[PDB]
C-alpha cells in the first residue's frame, strides 16, 4: 500500500530472456503455422472466429518497439497464439497437433527461465 512496498524483484533482463524464448520459438520446426499472420483474405472464418489474431512476427515486432508493459503481456500474447490455433484447428490435424506441441515447448522455457 502507500509507501509499504515488496522488495524489488529484478526485472532489467526479462526484455532479453523474453527475446531469446521468442528466438527459440520462432527457429522451432512446428513454428511453421505461427510465423506470420494468417492471411484474412484467403482463410474463410478467420476474420469472424478469432476475435483477437496473433503470431510470432507480430510479437517480435511489440517487443522490438516497447509496447510490453512487462513479461506477463508477453507471456498472455504468446498463449493467444495457442488458444487461437486450439480455436480453429483440430487437435488430430499437423497445425492442431504442432500448437500443442509449440505451448509445451513454450510453458517449460517461461517456468526454467523465470519460475
Amino acid at each position: 500500500s502507500m509507501s509499504v512496498k515488496k522488495p524489488k524483484r529484478d526485472d532489467s533482463k526479462d526484455l532479453a530472456l523474453c527475446s531469446m524464448i521468442l528466438t527459440e520459438m520462432e527457429t522451432h520446426e512446428d513454428a511453421w503455422p505461427f510465423l506470420l499472420p494468417v492471411n484474412l483474405k484467403l482463410v474463410p472464418g478467420y476474420k469472424k472466429v478469432i476475435k483477437k489474431p496473433m503470431d510470432f512476427s507480430t510479437i517480435r515486432e511489440k517487443l522490438s518497439s516497447g509496447q510490453y508493459p512487462n513479461l506477463e503481456t508477453f507471456a498472455l500474447d504468446v498463449r493467444l497464439v495457442f488458444d487461437n490455433c486450439e480455436t480453429f484447428n483440430e487437435d488430430d490435424s499437423d497445425i492442431g497437433r504442432a500448437g500443442h506441441n509449440m505451448r509445451k515447448y513454450f510453458e517449460k522455457k517461461w517456468t526454467d527461465t523465470f519460475k
